[PDB]
């Protein structure tokens, strides 16, 4: 299978590669916002949204995986090596998951209209050159 | 954030804890009969339903986790740290897997009140001590039991 | 041109691959049942379906291909090397006829629909395990 | 069995005998006159015509010959007779599918009513000798 999970969102892996890697949270700061907002939403028995039902999996995931390389580190024997996994596994899997988690939860909060249209704009940002790039970068906000 | 993957979809941990490890078809056979039986909705751009959605995200984290422990294994060059570390995953994350890819999948095929229905009475059957229970498990499937078709 | 000879009746080759290959019948066996049940339609001006518009193209490519391999074989001097030819051709394109032909023998027989839950049965049942599963194959009778 | 791959659509394999062998344009063009015209249709979920449900079956037909006979010249270990193969099955596979692509994307593109009156117009001017015969052979057009 070819599955693109944001296809059903409207988006595309091609329009979330304009917004850089270094500009996605940390996943500590994600699930922090995503418990604040729409912790009782989650730990609910409803389809509440479709961005739910992909965030809750999407928590499961990153669960596991640290589950895993925890696993791994502590069997592990070299400490280089045990920060040498944890750093593939930070830039890949860190990467995939946070993107995954900051587009549902800026959905949830701001729109999926919304979250499209700051990704073409950031793109537009990113690519002007320097010399006539703006230094305030676009930014999701409600007021 | 203790979250339930199936709570959304009428069901729990503590109804499928029961259906063992050897009851669930391995990740490859039902990535197969995913890709067979609903490709054309899980590679479409609409929200088909929240069991397409979520099959979809199951797929995404099955194949992240294989790609990270392929990428431990062929680094680990002893043979036997590789296959422990195989060992852990395919008991632990795969069967995770495959539990929710089966649940999911059945639903989409029978009907979700016939699966937890099914969750219920085979949970009746593997309670009940084997010297007081039918030997054949009840099934779930497509096909009358004798197993011909018109 | 990127074409499914299977699209265009609802099927796929990612459907018949669901199942494998050591189930379909033998392309002789599957010849002899289309001589014996459509052979004075096949041999008919008339198209009747695309089914048998279908089947009459999938015997005729059996048939150069078939041409082509023995012509091969009997100009080729060694006797290990046929061996090898025949092994190719049997299972890259014998099976390919095999699940064509099968599959429209079948939908002419049964119905296609019939053929389609019968694909994805099959498929699902081979992939159960056995203590949870109906103990004998699924299979296509026209006998109730 | 006799199956005959245009009685379906009205004509015969010697009513096409009628056009020689040399009269037939390649595998290449007559491709890409199809991905050019009927991409789209082909490609397609439908039975949109037993002319489409026959050129797919043709297309397959080839690519599954050239498929065997490249990896038998691949193994073959002599151009000598590499090129012997490749000129048999030129000379018979390649000639009956430029004969199949032929009448099909021609009964696509003018009819099949145009198509048979052509190859029997083609036959009285092949067959009328040279010193009677007109210089302005019959053609298939939409224009004049």
């Amino acid at each position: 299978m070819d599955i693109d999970p944001y296809k059903e969102f409207g988006a595309t892996v091609e329009l979330l590669s304009f917004l850089p890697s270094d500009f996605f949270p940390s996943v500590r700061d994600l699930l922090d916002t995503a418990s604040a907002l729409y912790r009782e939403a989650l730990e609910s028995p409803e389809h509440c949204s479709p961005h739910h039902t992909a965030l809750r999996q999407a928590i499961l995931c990153w669960g596991e995986l640290m589950t895993l390389a925890t696993w791994v580190g502590v069997n592990l024997e070299d400490p280089a090596s045990r920060d040498l996994v944890v750093s593939y596994v930070n830039t890949n899997m860190g990467l995939k998951l946070r993107q995954l988690l900051w587009f549902h939860i800026s959905c949830l909060t701001f729109g999926r209209e919304t979250v499209i249209e700051y990704l073409v704009s950031f793109g537009v940002w990113i690519r002007t050159p320097p010399a006539y790039r703006p230094p305030n970068a676009p930014i999701l906000s409600t007021l």
